[PDB]
């Protein structure tokens, strides 16, 4: 709850983090060992009963780990992944096209799941349902049915749908840990709730990289175990790690256009009298990956005009957007870091250019009340939205090339 992250202790949410990353670890210890138990002692089975036995473990990780809703995104990830290799071997045109998700089968799929926690009944009309949906038999059967493949393609969409749960929940903590340095707004509570949601954004990063380490690794296995397959294996992966990063990229996008935005709006509502002596962000990564930010905004004493009501509101809105946006951006330049050894030759160049928006941008937002703090410092009579707004332009020219 919000209320139990508000009463938490530093101790309790570092372990709540680290049990997260745990959590996960052992399910893809769990899965793997199912999928090498299931292709090697049982060569008796046909592959629709051992996607059964698959189906019964996704169910149980879930149900105990995860919400309903990840059956409805398995299914999609599941569909685009079979999709993806039916597309490399006959080509986009005689393959169905990008999935559609209806709002009438996602229901009908929730229902499902949830009476398959319920009863061993409903898990059999689960994975009945599941194994004869008419779409997925279709990519199915453009696969010729290859056991090792398409157990290996479920394992990425399993593995794909725990990391697309894990981030929901995560955001949902960071969102919640925002709320609570909100209402602490101007004290240390609400401080260590801004590092709250810094550490989510290390989390976040942490994931990312699960799914796209994993996602290499399952397919340097499945190229060890099939070699005549190697070409189109190899031309498989370079469209799933494409789908992957462009995820990220649209992310990064999205991620500059909100912070800027912010911004913006908290240019717009300073007042003008209020003035900075100095700023300094510190980003801490530890060798295994914890997030910290460290933000330092310093206002100008004196009898400038501005009620120490509006400094104080001014202090934290700064504050917040450099913390917030540090910690969003690191992460997402640690996402980027590990795709680089992951893409095909061809991507390197753009997860280079993404590191360098990325970067543009880090460096970019926090020499605005840099450079603001030390000219008024100097003894400029500029006010702080006239300095951001230009610093602002230039930064997106320079964003922009």
């Amino acid at each position: 709850s919000k209320a139990e992250l508000a009463a938490m202790s530093e101790a309790e949410f570092r372990a709540l983090l680290q049990g997260k990353k745990e959590t996960l670890k052992n399910i893809i210890k769990e899965l793997d060992e199912k999928i090498k138990e299931l292709l090697e002692e049982h060569p008796d089975l046909s592959l629709e009963e051992k996607l059964a036995e698959l189906l019964r473990f996704f169910v149980e990780v879930f149900s105990k780990n995860f919400s309903p809703e990840a059956a409805v995104t398995f299914y999609q990830n599941f569909y685009e992944l079979l999709r993806t290799y039916a597309a490399v071997l006959h080509g986009e045109e005689a393959v169905p096209p990008p999935l559609v998700m209806t709002p009438e089968l996602a229901a009908e799929i929730i229902a499902l799941f949830q009476a398959a926690t319920e009863s061993e009944e409903g898990l059999e009309a689960f994975i009945a349902f599941v194994l004869g949906d008419p779409a997925l038999q279709k990519l199915i059967d453009m696969l010729g049915k290859d056991k090792v493949v398409i157990l290996s393609l479920f394992a990425i969409a399993f593995i794909k749908t725990a990391v697309d749960s894990a981030l929901e929940e995560a955001d949902k903590l960071g969102a919640a840990a925002l709320e609570l340095a909100e209402e602490n707004r101007g004290t240390a509570e609400g401080e260590r709730h801004l590092q709250f949601y810094a550490a989510t954004q290390g989390l976040k990063a942490w994931l990312k990289e699960l799914e796209i380490t994993e996602t290499t690794k399952i397919f340097d296995d499945l190229i060890e175990e099939r070699p005549e397959l190697a070409a189109e294996l190899e031309a498989v992966r370079d469209r799933v790690m494409g789908a992957l990063l462009d995820e990220v990229l649209a992310e990064v996008d999205a991620t500059v256009a909100a912070v800027l935005a912010r911004l913006r709006a908290l240019a717009e509502a300073l007042d003008p009298k209020v003035r900075l002596t100095s700023v300094a962000v510190e980003v801490a990564w530890t060798e295994d990956g914890l997030l910290t930010v460290t933000v330092d905004v310093r206002t100008e004493s004196g009898p400038l005009g501005a009620t120490p009501e509006e400094i104080a509101e001014a202090q934290w809105a700064i504050s917040r957007l450099l913390a917030t946006a540090a910690a969003e951006l690191s992460a997402l330049e640690r996402v980027l870091e590990t795709l680089l050894k992951h893409v095909a030759e061809a991507d390197k160049a753009r997860v280079e250019a993404a590191l360098a928006r990325v970067e543009t941008t880090r460096a970019g937002l926090i020499d605005i009340f840099r450079e603001a703090a030390a000219a008024q410092a100097a003894g400029s009579p500029r006010t702080l939205a006239e300095i951001a707004a230009a610093r602002l332009a230039a930064l997106l020219a320079a964003l922009a090339g």
